[PDB]
């Protein structure tokens, strides 16, 4: 409804037009989430940032067992829909807490998520997200996590995850990207878009499975670039063309103020841009 698609050259033009991108960008509702929207009583305890809340339409509802209370229910997450309205293709969310990672794995194995993406340093100045996953071995509520495996790479670090409970298994992929300045979008996009294929890959090794999880602090900023990006590469990849504005709206549907600012938008812009160069030629 808001729309704005761009050919392949066209995207390549709009990179040096930070200007019009701001003033694009700016035209798009936040969509934020009116507190009294929501109606659990004491939501605010699992909440990272008060005022970043998952619009109920589409927020992740854990199912514990033998809880009667919609607050057990509930985690500060929502699922987004992808690359043609592809319902639940991610789950944006915010960095666990201290009194939250239980929830968070709750989520994941519920999910029967593939692939963990984690946008953020735990400390950046703040604290910004919380150790929620272990060494070797810990157990969350009812699911055992055991690391098989690490992979280091350029930019992240890659735990390979089984998650289990009682007979049944399920592997997890955590992509740790640290990089990121604190106020700032990183200077390349190169990094973010090895991470945006390497999950690609991934994604498309999990037929059938469960949305790709990405969280940063706040779980809209930097997840919605990734996940904007992510969903612009694929439409890129199908159209020959992309529709940024669209897509971040479609995004603010899905959880209120994915990518949060203007300077985030841009970046989604120069990854959106960085993939497209590597496309064969249009025809
Ligand atoms: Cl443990």
């Amino acid at each position: 409804i808001p729309s704005r698609i761009l050919t392949r050259s066209q995207l390549r033009d709009v990179v040096a037009s930070s200007h019009l991108l701001q003033s694009e960008f700016m035209e798009i509702p936040m969509n934020f989430v009116d507190p009294k929207e929501i109606d659990i009583p004491r939501h605010g305890t699992k909440n990272r940032y008060k005022t970043i809340l998952p619009n109920p339409l589409s927020r992740v509802c854990l199912r514990p067992k033998n809880v009667t209370d919609s607050l057990s229910t509930y985690i500060n997450a929502n699922y987004i829909r992808g690359y043609s309205g592809k319902e639940k293709a991610f789950i944006a969310t915010q960095g666990p807490m201290i009194n939250t990672v239980d929830d968070f794995w709750q989520m994941v194995w519920q999910e029967d998520s593939p692939v963990i993406v984690m946008i953020t340093k735990l400390k950046e100045k703040n604290e910004k997200c919380v150790l929620y996953w272990p060494e070797k071995r810990g157990i969350y509520g009812k699911v055992e996590v055991l690391v098989i495996s690490v992979n280091e790479c350029d930019n992240y670090t890659i735990r390979n995850l089984v998650l289990k409970q009682g007979s049944h298994t399920q592997h997890v992929k955590h992509y740790w990207y640290t990089s990121w300045p604190d106020h700032k979008t990183p200077d390349s996009a190169q990094p973010l878009l090895q991470l945006m294929l390497d999950v690609e890959e991934d994604r498309l090794a999990s037929q059938g499975r469960g949305p790709v999880v990405v969280h940063c602090s706040a779980g809209i900023g930097r997840t919605g670039c990734f996940i904007a990006t992510s969903i612009g590469c694929q439409q890129l990849k199908e159209e020959g063309v992309v529709d940024a504005l669209s897509i971040v709206c479609q995004l603010r549907m899905d959880r209120g103020g994915m990518v949060q600012t203007s300077e985030q938008y841009e970046f989604v812009h120069h990854a959106l841009c960085l993939y497209e160069s590597r496309l064969s030629a249009e025809t």
